[PDB]
């Protein structure tokens, strides 16, 4: 039997990575990675590949007493992804989001740590492109909230490929995105942006989102796709569904969003009644 690990298991592996970094025992940390795992930290630099090279990269950070304060982990429906915001202290405070893939043995196959110069207290180098990308991520949410579909599309390239949730079909083109946002507005979606980070690759950013929407039609639709399981609401005409997710965007050379992924799994959904 080979099987991909469940949402709950991936969430726990990401938290356990932080507990072991904090406990300071390098061998404990390394045993959480696959033998040929890849680490990219920060996003934009060369991958560190395999446990030997990971030992070389992490050894100094553990000697300097790095500390990772985990936030809330987010899953997906691809059997592998988990996203964990954290605050990393060492002088310095950095806000990061680790995008992690857990493999079939329960071990981290891959870890991509998104954080920019502008998410970090230990460097004051300016990165106006970072701030522009984070502001585009936030902007997506404001334009959904305001019911401004035409405006939302203005942020996106005609080449846009998006996946929501991670683990479903990749959708392409402004027409598919238009249809999503038009439905969100019809279900009174409200997206409240929390933490933002940027990559240092001239391209990525990410935002935690807390979203509410009308129970009808999304709840029964999504339950029937086996994407969530909620209790039955006392009043389905008034109830709301909450989804906590992280949206990752990729921005092209022209400043337009050409890639977008929303990370949430069944364990990131809830019924708000009322
Ligand atoms: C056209 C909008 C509609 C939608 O995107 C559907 C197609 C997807 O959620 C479906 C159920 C799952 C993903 C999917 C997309 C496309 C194809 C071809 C698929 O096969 C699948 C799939 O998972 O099977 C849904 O989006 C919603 C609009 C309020 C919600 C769902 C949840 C949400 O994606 C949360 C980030 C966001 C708030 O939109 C509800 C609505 C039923
Ligand atoms: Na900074």
């Amino acid at each position: 039997g080979r099987h991909m690990p469940a949402e709950t298991v991936r969430k726990e592996v990401a938290l356990e990575y932080c507990r072991r970094v904090n406990a300071g025992e390098l061998e404990g940390v390394l045993q959480l990675f696959a033998p040929d795992a890849r680490l990219v930290d920060p996003l934009g630099t060369e991958p560190v590949v395999g446990r030997a090279a990971l030992a070389a990269r992490l050894a100094p950070a553990l000697r300097g007493a790095v500390h990772e304060e985990p936030g809330r982990p987010y899953a997906a429906h691809d059997g592998t992804s988990v996203v964990l915001p954290a605050t990393v202290t060492v002088r310095g405070r950095t806000r990061v989001m680790g995008v992690i893939e857990v493999g079939e043995d329960g071990l981290i196959r891959e870890m991509r740590v998104m954080w920019g110069v502008t998410d970090s207290s230990w460097t004051a180098r300016p990165a106006p492109d970072e701030e522009r990308r984070k502001e585009l991520a936030r902007e997506h949410c404001l334009r959904i909230n305001d019911g401004d579909v035409d405006g939302l599309l203005k942020l996106y390239s005609p080449r846009i490929r998006f996946e929501d949730p991670v683990g479903s079909w990749t959708r392409t083109g402004l027409e598919a995105l238009r249809a999503h946002a038009t439905m969100a507005v019809g279900s009174n979606v409200r997206e409240t942006a929390g933490l933002t980070v940027a990559g240092q690759d001239g391209r990525h950013a990410a935002v935690t989102v807390s979203a509410t929407m009308d129970y009808l039609p999304s709840g029964p639709l999504l339950a029937r796709h086996h994407l969530m399981t909620l209790p039955a609401p006392a009043d389905p005409h008034r109830a709301l569904i909450g989804i906590e997710y992280v949206m990752v965007i990729g921005v092209d050379a022209d400043g337009l969003i050409d890639e977008m992924r929303a990370y949430w799994g069944a364990t990131d959904v809830s019924l708000l009644d009322p």
